[PDB]
């Protein structure tokens, strides 16, 4: 029996609504939650679904170089399966596996409608509205990391006031720009769901990088091609799409 | 030395525009050949470009349970890597590796601007208008094996109309639906291409479905994730990105 870990994120994977106590897998639904079924309906094995105990999906820490989040989970061998938005990255890709994608996204920009900014290029060049992204994800690594004058602009932005605009979570960023004059950075299929919800928040300019979400094992895991398969099967049938459209003005 | 098979196919590989005769590696440009360089940098490796015998992508005989194309190539351990538009499918991994992807996209219709054809299903409900698709490549496939009553009752019109519908490339399908009433079911990224360049040709509808290509390898070649690596880092610094626009260019 599999131990699955995975992390609260509309709507991915969200506590389930009863007006009856609910135990085990029962407690969880969302689209993940929906992937991880049919997966263990293809490659016929059970699990135990299980939230990472510090709530982070996974950086590495630049001084002691101890990893967090999910990722920690499947080094340290404590899961099976990482079931999640979990961002495929060329530093979690050093350290642990993952199955092909699931989904395609990118990182954008969510704000208000009707306003004058139009691209991040418009929030490096200003600092009146604050801009910020979730703390110890792939979204912050990438602005960390970045060699690019406009992203390396807007980490030195962001680091010089960490405190006050990293947030701990996709719910957080989201208060953030529903309660403030605040532009989030975050993916892009996060951000679909947002804005069918809330009809004055739009995605600004396009996507600044791609990537996908895939399964995450421990490196050499065999889970890790057999899930890309099912995977692959699933978006032939057409379940991958229905899923989605189940899920997401 | 590594041994490299690919197919001809713009932008992702043409033939070089040459006065002068070209020899080996030289003959080749495109995406694919930029993505292939790229690659050699970052793993170390050098290689022989040598183009696919048989002009075929890759897809199993349902008779005799033969494979043809690239993949074919992979699984014989004839080429070292498959560098090409070369989508990640269900069929194709049971029997070869392949890099995550390094372009994403999916299948669609390319057809004339103006008309009321707005979907696959209206090109289903009708017959007036032909449509067909690349013989033996992941786009046939995906109608051939779909259980989706719109996609099954295509393939069965596709299926027997074979000879007349069904083209053996791309390039082939683009000049019918330019020259006759012909829709072409064919892949998004390649869509895009042909419509920056024909400002009377149009994709209609949306994706129907979601694809990645992915560099190929042998069944277990520790190739696979050593690309995997490299497309990441290329895909993180801008390079992917940069590489498309330079390609793709109403
Ligand atoms: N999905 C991201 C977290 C959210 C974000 O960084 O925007 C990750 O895998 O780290
Ligand atoms: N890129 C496709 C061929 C073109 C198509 O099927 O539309 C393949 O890998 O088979
Ligand atoms: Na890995
Ligand atoms: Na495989």
């Amino acid at each position: 029996s599999l131990i699955v870990t995975t992390i609260l994120e509309e709507p991915y994977v969200l506590f389930k609504k009863s007006d009856k106590p609910l135990y085990g897998n029962d407690r969880f639904e969302g689209y993940c939650i929906d992937l991880l079924r049919e997966l263990s309906t293809i490659l016929g094995f059970t699990y135990e679904i299980r939230l990472v105990e510090d709530g982070k999906y996974g950086a590495q820490d630049d001084v002691n170089g101890q990893w967090n989040g999910m990722v920690r989970e499947l080094i340290d061998h404590k899961a099976d399966l990482a079931v999640a938005p979990l961002a495929i990255t060329y530093v979690r890709e050093k350290v642990i596996d993952f199955s092909k994608p699931f989904m395609t996204l990118g990182i954008s920009i969510l704000y208000r409608k009707g306003t004058p900014i139009d691209s991040a290029d418009d929030l490096a060049k200003q600092t009146k509205i604050e801009y910020g992204a979730v703390e110890d994800g792939a979204t912050m690594t990438f602005f960390k990391k970045s060699k690019i004058s406009t992203y390396d602009k807007m980490w030195a932005f962001m680091s010089s006031r960490r405190q006050s605009v990293l947030v701990k979570s996709n719910e957080e960023g989201i208060q953030r720009v529903l309660t403030s004059d605040y532009a989030f950075l975050m993916e892009s299929t996060t951000i679909e769901f947002v804005t069918q919800r809330n009809c004055n928040l739009t995605q600004i300019g396009g996507l600044i990088d791609s990537k996908g979400y895939g399964v995450g094992t421990p490196m050499g895991s065999p889970y890790a091609d057999k899930i890309t398969i099912a995977i692959l099967q699933l978006q032939e049938e057409g379940k991958l799409h229905m899923m989605k459209e189940k899920w997401w003005c």
